């Protein structure tokens, strides 16, 4: 009972269909680079301007008012799942995302909630999604998301960010059993959460495995890949059993060049790429079945609008007009110029049509 | 006029020759993971326990007293080159390596010294090298080192570490000319520095391009690769003109999977790999000419000595007995067990002989 979708270019490309042009969207399009974002976010603390459906809906809609993006992604904050599981967050302006009491011992797993009750704890996210879907009025598709089990585990064990994930990786090597237990708890919480996002109106889903690069092939296949596979399988199955139409799913493993081949067979329609992987090589690695979501170096946007058009043109030529969704190689940075984000969007649209005509 | 080398297994493998076993050494073998390292380092501040030849020689020799490593690498601190160029460092216990006044504007380049005078400013490093070469008494070869131009530039512009190198990368996109100027200054300082290390007794050289991964293929080929090539070319030429025998050179580009092919043709005998690149794929990328220095996940050392032996065995089987030097995928971490470092070293020696016998 939602408005009928008008522009579905993003969904068609996601399923691997040919389109009149290449659809484009930016990770963190609703981000600090936009002045209006900081103002709206300054209403209250992080987990308050997030817990308000109208607030999250507004943040989601903001970039679309500036740029003709081909998709919207629900605005939401990282640590919502770990939080819903029972962990306390202390979001400060300096550090950012943080758990004052991280999981360090196996016994620490006992304070976590049964993953089966997480969905009911995240009802505010579902409300924001429905509201955003209603307010979008079918302009473009709405993407729901969550972080992958391993990446969520790194936040829970590290307590925040890290350049090595040494504490989390120590868990993998020293506490393999406890690690698998935690990764399973995280998977059982993500499935109902992601399913709930689709039920609330999400028309696509992206799983962010942001800290994939810290693991090598072996650890990744052992602790990250199995759960990345389980999420897609279980989400699709539950959607079908509920009478709903599965949505296209995207797996993004930042710095996961070494896993591109496994990921193309992990049950996801789209495989997101970071900017370090050359488009053509990525095409080789993934094959010819899956859709590639595509990697401009976010920092490339620091260059002039003219230089951006040329870098975008070259990026499009490498990817080819088939099975491709333009995007950056990572989220937008806080100090980037909104005008340059517009140039990126306009360049993808202009050149993708030329690459066809 | 130095002692004749007894164990040259490391040098022979570096040149691509067959050896009775696989030589092994660890980046940061002289590091905080060793109690004796912290004590010696606690004599004075960072740039004082470094500026003392006997102190640096001692730090270099410490790991060799514990483990039968096949090479020693001179102990030295990152920021020595930028420092010798005229930048002030404020090494604190919490943050670590830091420049309170980073380069931000093009005009900031004027306060730098002529790269031609840097070698004379780094004489203390040369003295420590000669002293260490004398004290080693030809046990194993002595490796000299420096950081690559781009990586040194990131420290100078960022002022320290960063997860994105956004300020440094902004220089590449917004100030391409100034960036090339800085990268050239850094190259003209590194060549005489590295040449000086060989003149002082270094029997091999490793260039660390630690922040390679932040760049994608395009930026890397534009701002990092040219200078990585210039360093090896110029160092070899100057050594020859001086009547000295060139030493084997190693290029290590952490997170530089995308550049393995270019690097194997950059004029270096050895190409170091991080732990995210599968050995076999690295072999494909680099070819059959160059030697590969090999990548165990440093965190793997958190596993039991038994698990370490097995991971080492598998690593050796993938690399193959030819053109290979065992090592970790990155430097050792401060909280690692010295006993586990010994297990790694012993495992490489044991299995490499079995892989041959």
């Amino acid at each position: 009972g939602f408005p009928e979708l008008k522009n579905d270019t993003f969904l068609r490309a996601a399923w691997g269909e040919e389109t009149d042009y290449t659809p484009v969207w930016c990770m963190r399009q609703a981000g600090r680079y936009l002045p209006e974002f900081r103002e709206t976010r300054a209403a209250q603390d992080f987990f308050s301007t997030c817990r308000s459906p109208e607030a999250c809906c507004e943040l989601t809609l903001q970039p679309l008012r500036r740029f003709p993006l081909d998709a919207a992604i629900i605005f939401s904050d990282i640590l919502v799942v770990p939080q819903a599981l029972g962990m306390e967050v202390t979001m400060v302006p300096g550090k950012g995302p943080s758990f004052p009491e991280p999981l360090r011992e196996e016994q620490d797993l006992e304070r976590l909630r049964d993953p089966e009750v997480v969905a009911s704890e995240l009802g505010y996210v579902f409300q924001a999604i429905t509201l955003t879907r209603q307010r979008l009025a079918g302009r473009v598709p709405l993407i729901g998301f969550a972080d992958a089990p391993w990446t969520l585990m790194t936040y829970m064990v590290e307590g925040g960010g890290s350049s090595t994930m040494a504490q989390a990786k120590r868990w993998l090597y020293q506490r393999p059993q406890a690690s698998h237990q935690l990764l399973r708890i995280l998977t059982d919480a993500l499935v109902p959460y992601l399913v709930g996002q689709v039920v609330a109106g999400a028309q696509a889903l992206q799983l962010f495995e942001s800290h994939a690069g810290h693991l090598g092939p072996q650890l990744f296949n052992k602790f990250a890949l199995p759960y990345i596979r389980d999420v897609a399988k279980q989400v699709k199955a539950r959607l079908r059993e509920a009478g709903l139409a599965p949505v296209p799913m995207i797996i993004f493993a930042k710095d996961g060049h070494f896993a591109l081949e496994e990921l193309a067979q992990a049950g996801y329609e789209v495989v997101g790429l970071d900017w370090t992987v050359a488009p053509k090589k990525a095409r080789e690695c993934v094959g010819k079945t899956v859709t590639l979501q595509g990697n401009l170096d976010p920092c490339a946007l620091y260059a002039s609008e003219e230089e951006i058009g040329q870098l975008v043109k070259q990026m499009l030529d490498d990817f080819g007009p088939h099975r491709y969704i333009a995007n950056l190689g990572h989220g937008l940075y806080p100090d980037m110029d909104p005008e340059h984000v517009g140039a990126f969007v306009d360049a993808v649209h202009k050149h993708s049509r030329l690459l066809r005509q």
